[PDB]
């Protein structure tokens, strides 16, 4: 029991949301004698939600065991899997036992089974359970201490009748650990194990992009199992290989981790992921003027709210970055979030276009909701033009300047204009085609013209992109940028990448030669590799698009 | 019990509808001895409806406890959650007990559960309950006093068989508290609590736009809990921190309220909200001629109905404001409602276009119904052009001058021509593209040409928009407007906003400088800021659109 027990230390990598859950159900359970009636009624509707496997059960077990309670697990498909007439009996038994003990936490796991969407529970026998749960929750009002948590996979699957007020109304999120938190999950899941040095858990966490909770645990599991396999030749003692002699002389190495990290851990979950971006303004060369104009709207108004009130001005929410493709718009919108700690819930052009092509416009209403429950966040809708481009060309050419997605967005953004925590960044590459209504007061107002990087900006961005990689001495990333006068951002980066390719070849080539001669030559990128890469370099976004975007500078 | 009891004072912020409910079920319950047969049969079908959480249960408890009765709560999903054969037994038991006592109110909460739409209750066992309820209601006819209220989330979810006459036929609304009523809800929910001064509940209510009832209660709850948290360092006495010494020295501050107001109260409900607008004709500079022509049709005909009868003229319902984009059309239609107390149920262009793109034309029939139950109201359909614009350009270009939304509107408006309380204001920005049938007698008739603000109008509107904000002395908003001769409304406002931005920077900049020098400079907007803002100012709606709209002046 104690070997795999739970606590506030076992749960790791998700502290922002664990803080909310704790502070919700730790003060009214550790110090409930004040009863909260001196203040307000305590929470009674916690509805932890997240993708299958994120620590939802572990979080509840930690918040229960740590703050002494009477955790009574009511695993979802076990009250609905006990014939007819016994589901209600078991629910009432569990809740009456919970209230019998003064402190209590009732963790209804997989609430989608007990309480699905009401239009999907055709069977009436499965509907009596939902209604009984609703009435029992209503009866929990003013009952001693019956704080009840739920473990729905997604909050939209639960019956809305449960998600009202008095019932579940404290919907907290438990998102996918983006980075630097999944490393913590791996640390807690590996402290009992033996890491055989060279185990850069930081790199393992950085590589995993989508793995949630038990998936990272299974990654570590397969790493340990691969360590065992590599000794299988030494463990091949059919009788008694189980002896500790061939066991304790084992520990996971970097390659053992990698084998499962890349190949044998295909299981993963992909979706809109809230993430505190790692890129910083130091990583963005140039763009000083916009860097200043992007502080007047998201860092200064929040740092001095009183000044924006006495004078009187609704802060301009909804900057609409418009510039040549690949000019740091995404990098800028991630670095701003890095400055002011926030969640960069991005919605790229493919994700927006999938709803117009698939006619699934309702999903948009969830995106903003995901932003509503992840505040303070950013809503970098990238390539708003995509829907109109698919519809045709200039001025649509297949109808008007509207669509089935950016029209719903025009309503959700208006609704979110009340929320004073969520910025709505748009990054249309071609601005003369977006719906004009997304440029009106209240909605997206400010138009920051991310310019084509100027020569100084080219030098700065080339230096920034050549930071994590060796750059050598005579490379001279000063005149190298001067040869480029209209290159559009990424392309310059590509050049650098191309160099790091056109260079690495030589290295690895020499490497194989070092093998033939056996039967590192200037690792840093030399000017020869950069010249060879520039030999095939393209000025993406011809001057036509540059002057077209300048044509939108009139607005 | 008495601590959280209910009465006509506990319910607050919704008095217009509470008045109807009271007057319906207060005279036939407090003085029923006349039996109403001396007059007419009393109401027997109250069907309180509103978004989940608005005081629906509190309103019933107030109207029951205050006017002594026998409130017998029949919470929806508790008669349908008691096996088979006991639902009808419980309903009959409750109603027979209600009639046993002379006075009685039966508050069927969440009627959607007991009585859903008949096409969604596939299970027959859930259909016997609806039919039993219908028959029992029919038997309540001439029964002593069995006034029965319902708490459906939305009246369309209930079976129409219940909404007929003799059965539920007194469908009253309980809408989202718009403003100045939610402040009252907060006051009632905070009187027992301690507001630590500086708690501008007016501002808190003004900020919340969509919060309903229990959501504002939860806002206050989280404010109090945050006040407790801020003392957590002082409340950190694991043994006996519950002592009143560390409690009574607490009270909610402005920042504690704000933390939940902006960040930690994401829960909210958004929909078409009936609201008595706050903008007044004093806030609209210029537009005198239309201000007079907009009194001949909504204030004079209702102030002197007899004159419009003897002479003989159906008052022209359906003004169709047509002018350059952003020229006070919405402001005018809100100020008119502010003058004659009404409900400004607005339907913006995105909300109209969402039905054409989504092919959900039936929803229109609800909008007018929402207007029918919110009379006297206004129906400011903004940007009727939007649907045609999405369909193409001039004269449609993708077919005819019709559509799937403005065609249904052409029928609902004809049906509503009988209702002598609801004005139907249209605000198409481009008028040469709306369906011609919306310009015919009976339907929208009058065409008020909101003109491009003239120089005097520019001065007036600039002065009005610079009212809530400091304006200084030498700013001289007289020649400042003279430099603008074709600016279209909002743009001038934007200039002012731009100034209040281009000014505030300096202030906050000086502020941070005041910090560096430590290791307000002319707060009022100076002419320098206005000049800088005008340096980047655009004449929205070029003269082409002006002369195009003048081309529609021929009609
Ligand atoms: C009668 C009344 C009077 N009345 C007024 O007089 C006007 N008024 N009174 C108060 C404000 C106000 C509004 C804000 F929205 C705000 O922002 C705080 C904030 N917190 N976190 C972030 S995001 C942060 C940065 C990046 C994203 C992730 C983290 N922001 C932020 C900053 C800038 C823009 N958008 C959000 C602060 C404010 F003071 N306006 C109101 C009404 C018209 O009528
Ligand atoms: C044989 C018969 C003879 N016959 C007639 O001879 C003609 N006739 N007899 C009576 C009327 C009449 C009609 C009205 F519609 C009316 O309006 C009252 C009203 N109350 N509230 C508001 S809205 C108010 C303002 C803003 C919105 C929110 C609050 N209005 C209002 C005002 C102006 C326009 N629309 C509604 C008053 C009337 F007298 N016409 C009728 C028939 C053809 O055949
Ligand atoms: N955030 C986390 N921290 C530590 N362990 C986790 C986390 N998330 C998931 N796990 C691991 O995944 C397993 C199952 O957790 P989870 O799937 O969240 O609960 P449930 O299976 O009840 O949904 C546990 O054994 C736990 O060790
Ligand atoms: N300082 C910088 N300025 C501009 N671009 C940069 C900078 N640093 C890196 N980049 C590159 O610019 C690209 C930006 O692409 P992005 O603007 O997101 O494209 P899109 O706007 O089409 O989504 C990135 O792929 C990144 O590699
Ligand atoms: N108009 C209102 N005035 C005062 N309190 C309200 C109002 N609306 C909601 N509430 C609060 O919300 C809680 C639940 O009310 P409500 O949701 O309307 O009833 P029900 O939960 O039966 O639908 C109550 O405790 C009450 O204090
Ligand atoms: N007195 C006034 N006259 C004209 N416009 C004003 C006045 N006062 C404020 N405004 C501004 O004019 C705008 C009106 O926009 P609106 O006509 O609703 O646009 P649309 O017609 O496209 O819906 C508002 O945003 C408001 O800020």
């Amino acid at each position: 029991e104690s070997l795999n027990e739970v606590g506030y230390d076992d749960i790791g990598g998700c502290r922002k949301q664990l803080a909310q859950i704790k502070e919700m159900v730790e003060l009214p359970l550790r110090h409930p004698a004040l009863f909260k009636a001196i203040g307000v009624k305590p929470p009674r509707g916690i509805l932890l939600y997240g993708p299958p496997g994120t620590g939802k059960t572990l979080i509840a077990r930690a918040v229960a065991n740590e703050t002494g309670a009477f955790f009574f697990l009511i695993n979802g498909p076990e009250i609905m899997s006990k014939l007819a007439g016994e589901s209600e009996s078991n629910l009432r038994k569990a809740f009456e036992e919970a209230e019998k003990n003064a402190p209590a936490i009732i963790f209804i796991d997989e609430l989608d089974a007990i309480a699905p969407k009401r239009e999907k529970t055709h069977g009436e026998v499965e509907r009596r359970i939902v209604s009984q749960l609703l009435t029992l929750m209503d009866g929990l009002k003013q009952r001693a201490h019956v704080i009840v948590m739920a473990a729905t996979n997604r909050p939209n699957s639960i019956d809305p009748a449960l998600r009202r007020f008095g019932r579940f109304d404290r919907e907290v999120d438990i998102g996918i650990p983006d980075a630097t938190g999944r490393l913590e999950i791996l640390q807690i899941h590996t402290k009992n194990m033996k890491l055989a040095d060279d185990v850069d858990l930081e790199q393992v966490a950085n590589e995993t992009h989508g793995h949630v909770g038990a998936d990272l645990a299974a990654l570590c599991s397969e790493a340990a199992l691969q360590a065992i396999r590599k000794k299988m030749d030494l463990i091949d003692l059919e009788d008694e290989t189980i002896d500790a002699e061939v066991m304790n002389s084992l520990a996971v190495t970097m390659d053992d981790f990698r084998w499962a990290l890349s190949q044998s851990n295909p299981s993963a979950l992909r979706e809109t992921v809230v993430e505190v971006p790692q890129v910083t303004w130091e990583d963005i060369g140039g763009l000083e003027d916009v860097k200043r104009e992007l502080q007047e709207l998201v860092q200064y108004p929040v740092e001095h709210p009183d000044k924006f009130l006495k004078f009187g001005m609704t802060p301009s929410k909804g900057v609409l970055f418009y510039g040549p493709p690949g000019c740091g718009k995404t990098l800028l919108a991630k670095a701003i979030a890095n400055e002011c700690q926030a969640n960069f819930i991005s919605i790229k052009g493919p994700e927006l276009l999938t709803m117009w092509f698939g006619e699934s416009e309702a999903n948009v209403r969830e995106i903003f909701d995901k932003a509503r429950q992840a505040a303070p966040c950013v809503l970098f809708f990238d390539e708003l033009d995509s829907i109109a481009k698919a519809r045709g060309g200039n001025i649509g050419d297949g109808g008007g300047a509207a669509d089935r997605v950016i029209n719903q967005i025009l309503t959700e953004m208006d609704g979110m204009s009340t929320k004073k925590n969520v910025f709505i960044i748009g990054a249309t590459n071609r601005p003369d085609i977006i719906d004009p209504a997304i440029l009106r007061p209240g909605r997206l107002d400010q138009l920051i013209y991310i310019p084509l990087p100027d020569e100084k900006s080219r030098v700065a961005i080339l230096k920034a992109n050549l930071r994590k990689s060796p750059v050598a001495k005579d490379v001279d990333l000063e005149f190298l940028a001067k040869m480029t006068n209209g290159f559009s951002g990424a392309d310059l980066t590509e050049i650098c990448q191309r160099a790091c390719k056109l260079a690495i070849r030589e290295s690895i080539e020499s490497e194989i030669r070092r093998e033939r001669e056996r039967q590192d030559p200037v690792p840093e990128i030399r000017r020869d590799h950069f010249e060879e890469a520039m030999r095939f370099a393209r000025r993406s976004v011809s001057d036509n698009d540059i002057r077209k975007y300048e044509m939108f500078a009139q607005t």
